[PDB]
């Protein structure tokens, strides 16, 4: 997947296609577009490829990683999906919407302390008010 | 990957990690690099095995592409934020203190590692 591209892309320390910039920034936000079009649509198989070409070319995007965690947790790949809501936290640190939905596949991964500690983590620096809120009420569950 | 087939067992691979830390330890700094990618093509996924080629990154002055090692790293422990500590250092080395300050930021906020947190406020006195 995108996470093994991106460590064998690390390895190799070949040049990239990012590196040569092989695709200009206003192409990629093309193919984003498109890449969500179909995903606004249903077209789930064909956004997901679309977010793969998008993390692939750039990795290191807050918003493709955040697209394609989005299908992996909607098709119930929950693992693949926590791992990459827990990059895109990481490079985009200020916003807790993905320590949120790392919880949320957490507990469906039956790791309830783990969820625990996401929902606690927005509830403690998050100033979204309205994600605190869904935080707790699955602090209440658990 | 090869780890999922058990293509080497699992004592040996143990025996290789410590002599890519070996290596590393004594400055011999080409076999550690050698010896830590072996280990990161065995197995994409293991944190440890990705941190130890994000140092020798990191020490050969490759600060971005350490940064990132240090991204995945951080992403599949969650649980550690050791590697947002050295993603703190190499942005510092990269000119971007806004970027390392939100690291070190990050590691006081959310580590329960107190050495680790001693260390990132030390860097934050330090960004003026
Ligand atoms: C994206 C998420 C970010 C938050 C992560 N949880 C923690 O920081 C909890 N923890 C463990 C040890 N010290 C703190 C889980 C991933
Ligand atoms: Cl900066
Ligand atoms: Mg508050």
């Amino acid at each position: 997947g995108s996470i093994s591209t991106a460590v064998i892309d690390a390895i190799n320390s070949g040049a990239t296609l990012k590196d040569i910039n092989a695709i200009p920034d206003d192409m990629m936000d093309d193919i984003y577009s498109y890449a969500y079009d179909f995903y606004n649509k249903g077209r789930i198989e064909e956004a997901e490829v679309f977010f793969r070409f998008l993390c692939i070319y750039d990795f290191y995007n807050v918003d493709y990683i955040m697209g394609l965690a989005a299908i992996y947790q909607i098709k119930e790949q929950f693992q693949q999906a926590a791992d990459l809501y827990a990059v895109a936290f990481a490079l985009g640190k200020n916003d807790y919407t993905p320590v949120f939905h790392t919880g949320q596949c957490q507990l469906r991964l039956k790791a309830p302390l783990k969820a625990k500690e996401c929902f606690e983590l927005v509830i403690q620096h998050s100033n979204d008010e309205k994600l605190k809120i869904k935080a707790q009420s699955y602090l209440d569950a658990i």
